[PDB]
């Protein structure tokens, strides 16, 4: 009811009814359209149709170009401050800090960052009101997963960007039919804006509309809220990907008894006939891609993708651990992605797929650097700042953290269980980094115990998938520093506690580098599809194979027990050294580390781990 006419937004609906929305999910859009003032209200319904008049709305915007070269493929050039997502600005909002972040010992904790709700109250009433003016306000729902699967979970993004809701189309599933399945089931609230509302007051840049200073992902898990401002790139506008698939979910997670990782899910099947699923964590730009989507060297092996950064796993009735991917595309970075390290992304990027920051050439295509791919005579680049681009420059024609954003469906080598409901049983747990020293190829965990204890003390040097910069290694266990969605020790609880459950069969963990240099600064393996090999002896040791030598740090590969046959220059020697000198100071870093940032919810059995290995070492 209402006295006037303020409070029914039915007449600036473009595309729906607010009518045929459940209870609840009207009451989310009309409450937040009050609050924003969007001049219209555009209900996302996920049809083919929608996506065609959306794509050509940006087009006459001048938001995305046609990538006339290849079949259905736009690109979209962003403003240059908003190119990534913003670990600083990411913050999680609850009563008691020690939910979410555990208090160090000494000093700024590295594991999240907390906010309370007066000080949210506060930011949150500085930017939202009157937002959307002159925008239009998408009602995108989405499913996470596949829908009515178990652990599928349905979200309801708000937002005033055309390029999120067609972004989101790709990457979840969304459209009418996830309302019917929502029902008056719970939702995920999400809130997004670029924070440009008409009139223009700061001009765009490449078209982009976005607030850099402005800028804030919060993340609100009592009320199953995520409220994002600022920024339309990817992590920070697709909510239900790092916002929600992770940070909401771990937290969820750790209620529900499952969990939410930032790990990819391939299967894996020998010449024998044996295929089994393997799941590996690794930091942003550190492999995940080319390793799920990896064309094996080896004959008789067949590699299938299910996944590249999601992974929702819980225990089945039967033991097993159970994963899924709930997203529905890939949205990986682009530079480095070359027909000789990645062809199964070359196949799946040639249609319906949205680029973004990528470099294009006059006659339609994609360029960026590592595409390994020359170009016929009188063909010349656009760069991602949309200016004529030379090789001659030392300005890169991609963006480093410039992405493509493709259906899961068109890759060629998608797991025919991708989308099955019950998830793929994981009987393997791959944790790695870019460790450019010290660390050897590959090793296995002496326990579970001992494995939860390899994520946790995992280290990597900056890459280009945050705002971090430099040659610096830093801390990043599990590769989920930056999505813990609760107090990490009770993170690390939660892991540790897998193994009490009964008749649990737990996968084994392997930690392998891909990226370990030699003195004069030399990739000492050649990996991509070479590591198929890495893969061949973990599938022999989850079968139960000796093939293992006992190390101080866990166990490694047995003389001659990796496939090296096609190589034998492979410097062998240091790709496996065990330095002391080097492990007695990796203890060191660890167990300060440890003893700062964990504190006083740090496991005992983590602590018992970091002893026992420090004990090991000391006796070489
Ligand atoms: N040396 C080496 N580099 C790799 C390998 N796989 C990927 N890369 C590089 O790492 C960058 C990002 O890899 P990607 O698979 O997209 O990482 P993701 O973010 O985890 O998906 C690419 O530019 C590649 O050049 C590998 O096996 N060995
Ligand atoms: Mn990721
Ligand atoms: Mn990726
Ligand atoms: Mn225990």
């Amino acid at each position: 009811p209402q006295l006037h006419n303020g409070l029914d937004f039915s007449a600036k609906v473009i595309q729906g009814s607010l009518d045929s929305l459940p209870q609840e999910v009207r009451k989310f859009v009309e409450g937040n359209a009050q609050l924003c003032q969007p001049e219209y209200i555009h209900i996302c319904d996920g049809s083919e149709e929608e996506y065609g008049r959306l794509l050509a709305h940006m087009q006459e915007e001048g938001v995305i170009r046609k990538l006339k070269k290849y079949d259905n493929c736009w690109l979209a050039l962003t403003d240059p401050r908003d190119v990534a997502r913003i670990e600083s600005k990411t913050v999680i909002i609850t009563q008691e800090q020690r939910d979410t972040v555990p208090i160090p010992k000494s000093g700024q904790s590295q594991l999240g960052r907390w906010m309370s709700e007066e000080d949210f109250e506060k930011a949150f009433n500085a930017r939202f009101p009157g937002c959307m003016k002159g925008r239009t306000m998408y009602v995108i729902p989405f499913s996470m997963g596949p829908l009515g699967s178990p652990l599928a979970k349905i979200g309801i993004e708000l937002t005033d960007s055309p390029y999120v809701v067609a972004s989101m189309r790709i990457m979840t599933r969304m459209g009418t039919s996830v309302l019917e399945a929502l029902g008056d089931g719970e939702f995920i609230k999400c809130l997004h804006s670029v924070g440009c509302p008409l009139p223009l007051k700061k001009p765009l840049v490449n078209n982009w509309a976005c607030n850099p200073e402005l800028t804030l992902i919060a993340h609100l898990p009592d009320r199953r809220e995520i409220i994002s401002f600022g920024s339309g790139y990817g992590g920070n506008s697709l909510l239900g990907k790092k916002c929600f698939a992770l940070r909401i979910a771990s937290r969820l997670a750790k209620e529900e008894g499952w969990l939410a990782e930032h790990m990819l899910i391939l299967g894996i099947t020998n010449p024998e006939g044996k295929k089994k699923y393997l799941a590996a964590a690794f930091p942003s730009a550190c492999g995940k891609t080319n390793l799920a989507m990896m064309n094996p060297t080896l004959p008789g092996w067949k590699v299938e993708c299910v996944g590249d950064d999601i992974a929702w796993m819980k225990f089945d009735a039967q033991g097993n651990l159970r994963a899924i991917n709930p997203e529905n595309g890939f949205f990986g970075v682009a530079p480095g992605t070359s027909v000789k390290t990645n062809p199964n992304a070359i196949k799946t990027i040639q249609k319906n797929t949205i680029f973004t920051n990528v470099a294009e050439t006059s006659d339609g295509g994609v360029y960026w650097e590592g595409i390994d791919e020359p170009l016929a005579p009188g063909v010349t680049i656009t760069s991602w700042k949309n200016k004529e681009w030379r090789p001659q420059d030392e300005e890169p024609c991609a963006h480093p953290n410039s992405r493509f954003c493709t259906p899961a469906s068109q890759c060629p080598i998608i797991d025919p269980a991708w989308e099955s409901p019950e998830g793929v049983p994981i009987e393997g747990i791959i944790f790695g980094g870019r460790r450019p020293a010290g660390v050897p190829l590959v090793y296995e965990a002496l326990s579970w115990q001992h494995g939860v204890f390899v994520g946790a003390a995992m280290r990597s040097e900056a890459t280009a998938a945050a705002e971090h910069k430099g040659k610096v290694i830093m801390h990043d266990p599990f590769a989920m520093r930056p999505f813990f969605g609760y107090n990490f020790g009770k993170y690390l609880a939660h892991w540790l506690s897998m193994a009490h459950r009964p008749a649990a069969k737990l996968p084994k963990i392997f930690h392998v580098n891909w990226f370990r240099k030699d003195k004069n600064g030399k990739f000492l393996w050649p990996g991509f599809g070479e590591n198929s090999r890495v893969l061949e002896w973990m599938f022999g040791r989850i079968e139960g194979e000796d093939s293992a030598k006992l190390t101080p740090i866990g166990y490694v590969p047995k003389e001659d027990a990796l496939n090296l046959k096609g190589l034998g220059d492979v410097n062998v020697e240091e790709l496996f050294g065990i330095s002391k000198e080097f492990w007695e100071k990796e203890v060191e870093e660890i167990d300060k580390y440890l003893e700062d940032q964990v504190n006083a919810d740090l496991p005992y059995e983590i602590e018992r781990e970091l002893r026992a290995l420090k004990q090991r070492i000391s006796q070489m």
